[PDB]
């Protein structure tokens, strides 16, 4: 089974200016967020899933429970708030962003120590891959 806990850093965000400008980000924000490389903190706890996106601009904290719909506040991000549900795909985990632009989500799993994640919106894909890390610093 599939566990995605841990500490992952970010090595590669690739295509993550037409995601932002897919979700009408506005120009100064997105030259500020090109910049950011930001660590993901998870902790899978039964079916309570935290993701923890970790940035010296803000976080970004998704805490859910798998399979069950829930109201995002997605404010900081793009100003957009959507009905998100997160479902397991075999070893793969699904998110659905339902909300004002089609085609929003993401896919997120593990190859070896690598977390790779693949975010969706309007036909255009950004991948990002972290690398599992172990030196932990406080937020
Ligand atoms: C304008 O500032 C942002 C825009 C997009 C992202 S982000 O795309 O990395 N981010 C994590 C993935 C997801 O949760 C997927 O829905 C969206 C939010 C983030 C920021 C600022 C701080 C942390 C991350």
């Amino acid at each position: 089974p599939v566990d995605f806990t841990g500490y992952w850093k970010m090595l590669v965000n690739e295509n993550f200016e037409e995601y932002l400008r897919a979700l009408d980000v506005n120009v100064a924000l997105r030259k500020i967020a090109n910049l950011l490389k930001p660590d993901k903190e998870i902790v899978q706890d039964g079916d309570h899933m935290i993701i923890r996106t970790l940035s010296t601009f803000r976080n970004y904290i998704m805490d859910f429970q798998v399979g069950k719909e829930f109201e995002e506040d997605l404010t900081g991000i793009d100003d957009r708030k959507c009905m998100t549900t997160v479902s397991w795909d075999g070893d793969k985990l699904q998110c659905v962003q339902k909300g004002e632009k089609e085609g929003r989500g993401w896919t997120q799993w593990i190859e070896g120590d690598e977390l790779h994640l693949e975010m969706r919106v309007e036909g255009v894909v950004c991948k990002q891959v972290f690398k599992k890390v172990q030196h932990h610093h406080h937020h």
